[PDB]
DNA sequence: GATAATTTTCAGAATTTTCAGAAAATTTAG
DNA sequence: GATAATTTTCAGAATTTTCAGAAAATTTAG
């Protein structure tokens, strides 16, 4: 089988996995069939995103590892010493990906460590191992096809969840400005009488007790409303029923 | 030069690319530079993305294809057919991507079509050209290593651009939802008045044509920027500045 | 000379210093002095901030490295494995801050490492070599004193710049939403006929060139006058005398 | 506990801390444990910054000292005069941090003083009380090493202090320069029937009091915001909400 | 001393705005 | 079907606000 049926083979899972994520355990798996090898996918404080092991189950410590989600922490940080592709790697040697204390069963076997780029910065390490063979130039380019893609589904993954974080402060602060002074101390008094997430108030009653109009709260709620950040349902006598929608609101009312 | 260098040349724009869009632009003339090719990068439809040449920007209609960033109709549709990788097509089959009219300058001229293939669906097509030089294996390697990437940029756009249209609906909804009747009713002709996606206007003035008392006008565009959907600035005696940041909110606004 | 006297020596450099900051060099050689040691201190990118050598003077390296404000790259990073105080480490260990080519002259050379850390992360180091004699731990004692130091100097200098561009962000900020609509089109205007920091230009043309008020052009520049944002004066019939002294605020200007 | 064990614990505290202001009454139990002493961090009035006792709290004396935050005046004087260390002070020594009245529970008790320098001058001081165990020398060099960052901590806030001081009047300043003749007088008397550092008032009507435009007193009022001088806020039909963010800001204007 | 050129100041109207409160509309329990 | 309890809607006045522009004030060159 050539190189060009095994980066087709792995340039196929990419290709057909529907969706937008791509499952890094898959991925582990294709990267050990195309170069057969024991593979590791850990981030960059070691934490197993993937793993795609057959010898290696064979060690006690590397079956504890797995149920951790996680490598020795002092193996973590000697992974990040490695800047450059470094491949062809003893028994005899500190990266070595297999146990240093079976090393009688893994005297011929060499590791190679790809690290894992994305967005100008690290983002991981890709660990493979073998019994006794060695590493070509080959076995490089897949190994760095698999790093240079596992960097961008997690560069995806980092971003897409600072873009949720950064849109629920502007709904936040886009409802904050909307409100007007009698508004805002109308919100402040009735999230304190709410207590939690959702409840049940009559607003009229806790706008006569402070002394703010009761229009001035129903506009208020209204706002909010329309931001996002609360949901409102009206119970006539019972009294008006909130919902909470958004918890950092409050928090970012009184530092305004 | 070796397919391992020319592979770490590739992956280095990929994982050093400022942000997380990646440039098509950037990409082509990389994809140019590391095979000595001419490159294109279109779309289903035929949409240039991105491309970088050098010879076959001697003739004429290449260089109004780049005009109308589009490549000819017959062209595409034969594209679309190309249902694999194929390599090394001659001057006289229709799949060549050098204008037949400059023969003297493109008779030995191969050109090789890379499908570009994301979620198991067909994106675009990345379209490499020569004019001597044949198409090797360790060539189809990276053309097909770059359509996979370039179709995993796609992949992600579309799923970001379909993400922002809902993520507007539900903006849009959730801030008619806040309006009341009269509120409902002096935005629908503000925005008429308006006529486009941005403006100045007198709303006192709009507020006597139709018979709605101001403040109604005053609360409801106060509740429309509490979710996004418009900028507002008063101007005092000249008026009111209204920016729209939803297109389809009129629209919707009237289905109701 | 006992240890109290030791530590007197040290903590009476800091306690009559004038002023608030630090001279790290002042503290390496109370350093050597109290401990008769070369003394490093190393920022996490190897700057050199201070140093106190005698015998390390005598190598090549070190004099190269002493000009380059910097150390080896390569050895730089193995410092930031030190994650707690290292002491006596002989020249045959890759932690030594003696050059290893030199061995012979450094054969019972012992080398500590305190790590610099301040308000929660790791800030720099602190390295110590002797010729011959061990480190106990009357010597950690005084070491971890600095270190711990020179943390809070650090952090204390970090925090200060911080605050700086934190005010300018403000004082921009506070400027721009202070200007009218028609107050930030007449600076985006006036910006452009100035060009640079500081200029000459008649503002009363440029009001009619662009169709804007003169008093409204005034009105802008008093607001960013008591923004600290410019400096102007009048001239009469030469025109108005303008002075940028906060770049970064037309740029956040348009942002908005 | 070696000294080593009780410096390292120390250092912990300040390494650690977040922000950049390191709590006093931390640093004096941290200090209570590692010597197992009553502590008391007071300044050159006897203000007690910080404290952390256990046998001190059975005298009535000591709680209303802790009440009132400050020292006895007569002790306070004594402390001044004691400009170096002085340790194992007996109970019948007016340096002693004991009640004498408590002479059944602390006969034996030994207290030592740590003046707390920066930058050359008398900031503060140091006590530690003992009930039976004497000070040895591995004491003295905790305390003379606290009393050193103590006066770090102290040189760094007088510092900061100034640095703000100095800002604010450039703020009062650069924002009085930017108002015209008549804007001047408005803010004068607005802030003169304000009374207080925030208030409500009817600005139109302060207006016709005096004979000033309108236009005016919005104006002025929007200049103050831009130099963050004070916070305004539009309650319509209610009056005008101002909050002066710079105390001195009123009295430096009727200087000119 | 005075003209000429901008630069500031000041005054005033039109519009935008926030709040009050009475009438309308809703929900829940009967 | 109807009372009672809140909840919304709507209308209206008082105040705040932004902009225009004419008169005043300033600087520069003579
Ligand atoms: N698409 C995809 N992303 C993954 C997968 N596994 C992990 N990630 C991403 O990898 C990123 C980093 O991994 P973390 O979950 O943060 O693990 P960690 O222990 O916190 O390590 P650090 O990220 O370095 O802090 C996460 O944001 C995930 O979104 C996977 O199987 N598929
Ligand atoms: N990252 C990235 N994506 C791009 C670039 N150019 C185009 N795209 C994406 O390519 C996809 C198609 O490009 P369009 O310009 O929309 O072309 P089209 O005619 O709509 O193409 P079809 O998908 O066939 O309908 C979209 O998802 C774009 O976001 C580029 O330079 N960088
Ligand atoms: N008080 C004081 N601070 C110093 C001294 N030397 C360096 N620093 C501070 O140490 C901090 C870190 O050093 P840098 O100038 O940033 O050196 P670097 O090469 O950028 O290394 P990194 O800080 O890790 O990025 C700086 O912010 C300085 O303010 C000194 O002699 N006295
Ligand atoms: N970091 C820090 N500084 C503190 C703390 N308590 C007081 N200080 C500082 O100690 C100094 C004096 O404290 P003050 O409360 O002002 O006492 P004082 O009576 O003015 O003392 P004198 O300086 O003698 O006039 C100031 O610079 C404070 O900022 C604390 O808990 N942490
Ligand atoms: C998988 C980790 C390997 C075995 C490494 N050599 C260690 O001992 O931690
Ligand atoms: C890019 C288009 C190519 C050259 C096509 N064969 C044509 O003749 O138009
Ligand atoms: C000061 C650096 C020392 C000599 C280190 N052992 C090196 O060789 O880089
Ligand atoms: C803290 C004050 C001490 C006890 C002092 N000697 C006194 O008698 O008041």
């Amino acid at each position: 089988m050539s190189l060009l049926s095994k980066t087709r083979e792995l340039n196929t899972l990419l290709q057909k996995h529907k969706g937008i994520a791509v499952d890094f355990k898959d991925v582990a798996q294709t990267i050990s069939s195309v170069t057969v090898t024991n593979v590791f996918i850990v981030s960059r404080r070691g934490k197993i995103l993937g793993s795609s092991l057959n010898e290696l189950l064979k060690s006690q410590r590397i079956i504890q590892m797995l149920e951790e989600r996680h490598i020795p922490s002092e193996y973590t940080e000697r992974l990040m010493e490695v800047k450059q592709t470094e491949s062809n790697i003893d028994i005899d040697n500190v990266l070595t990906v297999f146990p240093p204390e079976n090393r009688e069963l893994f005297i011929d076997s060499r590791t190679t460590i790809f690290p894992i780029l994305g967005g100008g910065e690290r983002l991981g390490t890709l660990v493979l191992g073998r019994v006794h063979d060695d590493f070509n130039e080959n076995d490089l380019v897949l190994g760095e096809y698999a790093a240079t893609v596992i960097g961008m589904e997690i560069l995806r993954e980092k971003h897409s969840e600072v873009e949720k974080e950064a849109r629920d402060k502007a709904a936040i602060t886009m409802a904050i400005n909307s409100l007007s002074y009698s508004e805002k101390e109308a919100i402040e008094h009735i999230f304190e009488e709410l207590g939690g997430t959702e409840g049940l108030l009559i607003a009229s009653k806790v706008a006569d007790r402070v002394g703010i109009t009761r229009s001035v709260i129903v506009n208020a709620l209204r706002k909010l409303e329309s931001a996002g950040v609360i949901e409102s349902r009206s119970l006539g006598m019972k009294g008006t029923f909130i919902k909470v929608k958004k918890e950092k609101f409050l928090d970012e009312l009184e530092k305004s």
